[PDB]
């Protein structure tokens, strides 16, 4: 079996993508955030704390025939902007882009945080990092793909995000109309669940290549592209009047700026990633000061390859039995 399904911005910055997804009998399509840096598959719902709802999609376990209450278990999860949701589990069917999984753990939140509450647009999350990553007690719960890899063609799934328009999450096959050139595969650790890889290196604007070995993740549920210090210092020193803003939380740049290009290595091949892709836009309504796409890991603990970086290329998420992750320019 495949599937395939359309991703959208949820606003003109990018700052996330949602994609439908059909849960239960009749279906109940919620529009969901993939994040392949987590994993679990929960959803705003009619258990959801009232006032913490505020225009998303909920779904109904009572009203689908195929649901059935996960006795006794329940989930809390903590993500790395500070968000957080939790509750209780169902079993229903859930499709995706017409690949349909049985059995698939619902997690139905009773309490989301606040910037859950405040996006509109976002009806739960879809994790697609590894199932030792979910979080529901006492018996974790397999992901989407998890469930689905054994039915699948081939066991992957792509990620084709787009700049300031739609894209494709597929599930069981590569695309080979969807991207240029070759696909440059590189090893994946496991270890800390997520899908985990080393960039050889990166180049700013047309400078020459850096080699050196950056680890870090591939994470569709993050918007921006998170590296350490001294790349990003180096990154913003070819940006007139751009500085590190501790008030507010990273580095800005002038506006009227035109951004210089980033590339990264994957193995011997570069996935370049536009200066436009990098701007997201002004701080706050009316400012002439403009965030940056490209900020310090330091402190969090781990480099992400989030959605600035993804969206430049064709991603393969490859769940053989050894992992990889492939890229290709597009």
């Amino acid at each position: 079996s495949t599937g395939s399904a359309t991703t959208t911005p949820i606003d003109s910055l990018d700052d996330a993508y949602i994609t439908p997804v059909q849960i239960g009998t009749p279906a109940q399509t919620l529009n969901l955030d993939f994040d392949t840096g987590s994993s679990d598959l929960w959803v705003f719902s009619s258990e959801t704390t009232a006032s913490e709802v505020d225009g998303q999609t909920i779904y109904t376990p009572s009203k689908s025939t195929t649901a059935k209450l996960l006795s006794g278990a329940t989930w809390s999860i903590s993500y790395g902007d500070g968000s957080s949701s939790s509750g209780d589990v169902y079993t229903d069917t859930v499709s995706v882009g017409g690949l349909t999984v049985t059995g698939q753990a619902v997690e139905s939140a009773k309490k989301v945080s606040s910037s859950f509450t405040e996006d509109s647009t976002i009806d739960g999350l879809l994790g697609l990092a590894f199932s030792t990553l979910n979080t529901v007690s006492p018996t974790q719960q397999k992901t989407f793909f998890d469930n689905a890899k054994a039915s699948l063609d081939s066991p992957v799934f792509t990620a084709d995000l787009g700049y300031h328009a739609p894209g494709t999450y597929n599930f069981g096959f590569i695309d080979t109309t969807a991207y240029t050139g070759s696909i440059t595969y590189t090893a994946v650790s496991t270890k800390q669940g997520f899908w985990e890889w080393t960039s050889t290196g990166y180049a700013v604007g047309s400078g020459t290549f850096k080699s050196t070995s950056i680890d870090g993740i591939a994470d569709t549920g993050t918007t921006l592209l998170y590296l350490p210090a001294t790349v990003v210092s180096a990154y913003w020193a070819q940006v007139s009047g751009a500085k590190s803003s501790s008030s507010v939380g990273g580095y800005v740049f002038p506006c009227s700026a035109t951004l210089p290009s980033f590339t990264f290595g994957v193995g011997s091949a570069r996935i370049v990633i536009p200066g436009d892709y990098i701007d997201f836009g002004p701080i706050s309504t009316g400012s002439s000061s403009c965030f940056g796409g490209i900020q310090s890991s330091a402190g969090i603990g781990i480099n992400i390859f989030g959605d600035v970086a993804l969206k430049a290329a064709f991603v393969v998420f490859n769940g053989a039995t050894t992992p990889t992750l492939g890229f290709a320019s597009k």
